[PDB]
């Protein structure tokens, strides 16, 4: 280089600030926890400087270091530490318009940093540090640390994150060890303590293990008889089919909207500690129950005296045979008239989809879902998912349908970015923009709403341009204080998949009763 | 008595003790305390000493660290005025006798005044950065006054086939120098090398490729065509953190980089409204108050699109930007800005021109005399402005006092007359003593923005010669610097823009 050309008698800056603080606080928390017998000291925490290995983001790893069957095996869980001080170079793409060309520069998320080369470098680093070059390396699901967090004032959440990380490492190591899978037959016993569902509606968002908010309008949960089993949090979105609008301009001698349910959080119970595929599917089975009594339409019911311009059903007036916002806030806000309005505005059957996260708290399990919907490793993922479902059920799940005949889920080629925004006192998830809220904010102006919808969905537009337009529209609404954390891909389950999974669970034993 | 000097000495000795761990730098310097009590002198100081005896005759080098105080009488003298002539003479005597080696020279390696408002108890890393940069500059100046190979264009290649590139970034958060003082900067031009080896074994790794960055903003002056004339004021000229040596060639490379903004009208980008923000005092609509109609254009509305904006510019501001620069007498590059300040005109103007010509020619070796001489015309002219560096706090952060330009004053004071022109006159007038206009400018600064503003130092604005920068760029191009651009500035057709060239005015008038 040129710094060594002159050999000046001075060294400025270090190039690493947050990693040292994180290592110190993590060592302090580990020592405090092991002092009072909270965690076994068998596991170790390491450090991975970004400069010393030519990597984008410095991420510290958690390792268990337990062998198996006489051969060495290592299980590692990453923990990325993005830093605002260091800004890695952006990504440039070229778009041709007319005769001219333009360059769009887009920021680099945390998902794109965790490349295969990064995994290989971390694997070789941990192999060299732990002195077992022949060990087998597995991952329990990398999880970023949000940059807004302050290290000196995050005791409880950091301790909980460490505990969950070591639990996940132990769980993946045990799964490689091949324990006994938990079938539904274990739940049922001599006592007639049948399971139950207490679906509930929420307004304030749920919180991650760190503090990142995630939007959740309806939650479905499983109880015994004190004891909880599952909790699936998800909200409702509306989409417009091209044929419905066609039957509005050019009529002919259905409904103008379709209802979509987006699963966001699929975590198991707080009380339970282990995390296994059978837990994941037993929890996901509850994501279909919300359709009982059309309960998924509960958020669309008018709020108790609260305007909430991001959830006004009057936007349906802007897109209908009639015009103007519907004055639902009058004395005619009764639940019955809302019932006929829903009967004649949206179809009575929903569609299920999930914003699968490549770097969520269950990113290891979401990765299987992404591979099951496309890419080179597709058939093997289908075999794994079907065999996991069979192990859960214990019966002939292949009879209900064949994986090779119909796809498990479709990719749909959409990207949803996760973030948070500040309003009033409590922050909310970025994913509150939706389409109904955008239509309410636009208060008409067909062109603006159609442009926003195209910005979210356009097969003929470059993905980077679509992301930039979505970011611009996000900044336009709900203020200009949005902060982005990660990226997720939205994929829709096939109807037959759930329609057979719930039936198979019922055949194999489903002792749940709900009232609505 | 002077607790500030004592605490500064103690904290810097503690940093020295924690820095001799061999983890950085080397033990070759010393720290001296020149307080007001010892000598008949004003401000106190904490100076550095580094002794080198090339060809015998040891030459002691210093970089005074002025120590302003907020608990004693000021003598409204500023940091620049106190260090005029007697401060340096007393400091030279102090370093000559007490060091134990009488009969030495001094170089004044870029004196830097620390802000008085900062408390030193909880500012460890800023002071460590200041100390390391001070020692680095002190050694660097000795790398100049000894006889050494200067930086060249061929050094950019680094004995290999490496290519350079430049880019322009628009920011909102002001840049920060070594100390916590902020500098107004919304256009940063960064020049860095680009690896063309296939981009392998480093995915999304920044490495260290930044050569140098220049930070500048845009000011709108007025004339008695388009009335408003654009102006670009270069504020920060510091090079990238990867390099640790500050040499004249880096400075001239940065100045050459700073010109690469008129391409694509990049200086007009900060004037572009951004959707979703109504922060005011930066909107372009203020020019409407000075147009034929007395109204503000609905800038944030949907009717104001990119094509309409590109109209407002051709209709309103002349499309050629003049280049200004704020020379700092007590800044980061003070030892280098003194050359241009002297070349502005004075007793040493000819010597300054000769040495600056020699310095710029010792960069490419292509004969700068041919492209542009020095006796023919001056290089830069002072505009008479006494603009000064301060700090003002709002929204839970600090910002630089330069944020109040002409456009900001127009936005803040609305379409009213006799007060915007009053502000412009207080900024500069020939027919009045500059002290009164400086007081008026301070009053206006207290008026429009918050009264919590504090003042740190004094600078001097100057304007570069229009064709000198062009000659410099032509030199850099012919010497050989492959610099690549991109982007640059709805698209419905608006006039030919070329048919007006041929008017064939005047008929034949045949008898």
């Amino acid at each position: 280089g040129i710094n060594s050309q002159f050999t000046r008698s001075g060294n400025v800056q270090g190039g690493d600030a947050r990693a040292s603080e994180a290592l110190t606080v993590f060592t302090r928390l580990k020592e405090q926890a092991v002092a009072q017998q909270d965690l076994a000291d068998d596991f170790s925490i390491l450090r991975f400087d970004r400069d010393q290995h030519q990597v984008g983001w410095s991420s510290l790893v958690i390792a268990k270091q337990i062998s198996l069957n006489g051969q060495p095996v290592i299980a590692v869980r990453p923990l990325i530490l993005p830093n605002n001080s260091i800004e890695l170079p952006k990504r440039k793409t070229n778009i041709v318009n007319g005769m001219q060309t333009d360059v769009i520069e887009s920021d680099i998320d945390v998902g794109t940093v965790f490349s295969a080369q990064y995994f290989n470098r971390l694997s070789t680093y941990v192999q060299n540090t732990l002195g077992k070059p022949g060990a087998k390396v597995v991952l329990a699901g990398p999880f970023p640390i949000p940059a807004d967090l302050v290290l000196k004032d995050s005791e409880l959440q950091l301790r909980n994150l460490l505990i969950k990380s070591v639990n996940a490492c132990d769980d993946i190591l045990a799964l490689h060890s091949g324990e006994r899978p938990f079938t539904i037959a274990g739940l049922k016993g001599q006592q007639g303590e049948t399971l139950a569902a207490k679906v509930d509606i929420r307004t304030q968002p749920l919180h991650d293990t760190v503090g990142n908010p995630i939007r959740a309008d309806i939650v479905v949960t499983t109880q015994r008889v004190d004891v909880k089993l599952n909790q699936v949090a998800m909200f409702t979105n509306l989409e417009r089919t091209p044929q419905a609008q066609a039957q509005t301009l050019f009529p002919n001698q259905p409904a103008p909207w379709v209802a979509s349910v987006v699963i966001t959080d699929v975590r198991n119970a707080d009380g339970i500690q282990a995390n296994t595929p059978e837990m994941y599917w037993f929890a996901l089975s509850n994501a279909f129950r919300s359709t009982h009594g059309h309960a998924w339409a509960r958020p669309f019911l008018p709020m108790t005296g609260v305007a909430k311009d991001m959830k006004d059903i009057g936007a349906l007036g802007w897109m209908s045979a009639l015009r103007n916002r519907i004055d639902t806030k009058a004395a005619n806000f009764d639940d019955a008239q809302f019932g006929q309005l829903m009967l004649s505005q949206v179809q009575p059957n929903p569609v299920f989809q999930i914003d699968l996260n490549r770097m969520g708290e269950t990113a290891q399990m979401d990765s299987l879902q992404l591979d099951a919907a496309g890419g080179p490793n597709a058939q093997k993922a289908a075999a794994t998912i079907i065999r996991q479902i069979n192990n859960l059920g214990g019966g002939g799940f292949e009879r209900f349908f064949d994986h090779t005949t119909q796809p498990i889920l479709e990719r749909t080629g959409q990207v949803i970015d996760l973030g948070n925004w500040f309003d009033g006192d409590e922050k909310r998830d970025r994913r509150d923009l939706d389409n109904l809220a955008a239509l309410n904010a636009a208060e008409g102006n067909e062109n603006e709403f159609w442009g926003f919808y195209g910005a979210q969905l356009n097969p003929n537009l470059h993905p980077d341009l679509r992301n930039r337009q979505s970011r611009n529209y996000d900044r336009q609404y709900l203020g200009s204080t949005v902060t982005y954390t990660g990226k997720a891909e939205r994929c829709t389950y096939n109807a037959k998949f759930i329609e057979a999974l719930d039936r198979y669970l019922a055949e194999a034993g489903l002792q749940i009763t709900m009232d609505n």
